[PDB]
């Protein structure tokens, strides 16, 4: 038996009556979240233990470290070495997902959990979907995600590639980690902060608070044209991405 100890997000912390093991139980599209979870097995992805239908119950990893969101100090961010480490682990998780043809679609600090060792884990696959199957890519056309984190093509195009969208959102997460703020309400031309970035006014916040090395990476990630946007394999060759830090 598991005792429901407290509400995490519904989602509640459950604790094993015998072993005292802790798990997160999700109490409830749900069919796809379960299916997708069944496919997942990676150290930077929230573990899926199983499910039960009574109201549906999902048994997920308890990440006692909390949400990445709470490691970001407003207007400050966090130490660059910690940001880099979290970004490495995020890429590892995203790489894995894309490798098996899954796109998360809602990457943001609220959905990035930390275990007891502060290892990052991608959470919440309620919006995730298959973008590659039998080695054939399917373009996406449904709008979803979270405005400050979504790529501009999603607002501007009828169809778009899945992967560059996840890459973009990772770029926004990195920005948040290094500056403790989001660069814009949304990646649209009616958005002054977004226009300023497109005009490379990096003497303005949040870019001003970001060292030139990571900023160079951001210049490559937050590129409006998804076809010109840096890919993960190339992120792996980026100077800052490879810089020894602490
Ligand atoms: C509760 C989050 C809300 N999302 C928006 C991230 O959704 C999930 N949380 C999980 N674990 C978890 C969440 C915690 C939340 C707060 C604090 C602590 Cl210690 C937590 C420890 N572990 C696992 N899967 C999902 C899913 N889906």
């Amino acid at each position: 038996d598991w005792d429901l100890v407290q509400t995490l997000g519904e989602v509640q912390l459950a604790v094993n009556r015998v072993t005292e093991e802790a798990v997160a139980v999700k109490i409830v599209n749900i069919k796809k979240e379960i299916c997708i979870n069944k496919m997942l097995n990676h150290e930077n992805v929230v573990k899926f233990y199983g499910h039960r239908r009574e109201i549906q119950y999902l048994f997920l990893e308890y990440c006692s470290g909390g949400e990445l969101f709470d490691r970001i100090e407003p207007d400050i961010g966090m130490p660059e070495p910690d940001a880099q480490r979290f970004f490495h682990q995020l890429m590892a998780g995203v790489v894995y997902l894309h490798g098996i043809g899954i796109t998360h679609r809602d990457i943001k600090p609220e959905n990035l959990l930390l275990d007891e060792r502060d290892n990052l884990k991608i959470s919440d696959f309620g919006l995730a979907t298959v973008f590659r199957y039998n080695n054939r890519e399917r373009l996406l056309n449904k709008m979803c995600g979270t405005l400050p984190y979504v790529a501009p093509e999603l607002l501007k195009r009828r169809e778009f590639h899945a992967e560059p969208v996840d890459v973009w959102s990772c770029g926004i997460v990195l920005t948040a980690m290094l500056a403790g703020e989001l660069p814009w309400d949304q990646p649209s031309d009616s958005c002054q902060e977004y226009s300023d970035w497109k005009e490379k006014k990096t003497y303005l916040n949040p870019w001003k608070k970001i060292d030139s090395a990571p900023l160079a990476l951001l210049h490559k990630i937050l590129v409006e044209n998804p076809s010109a946007r840096i890919t993960i394999p190339d992120i792996k060759k980026d100077r800052w991405y490879n810089k020894p830090l602490k």
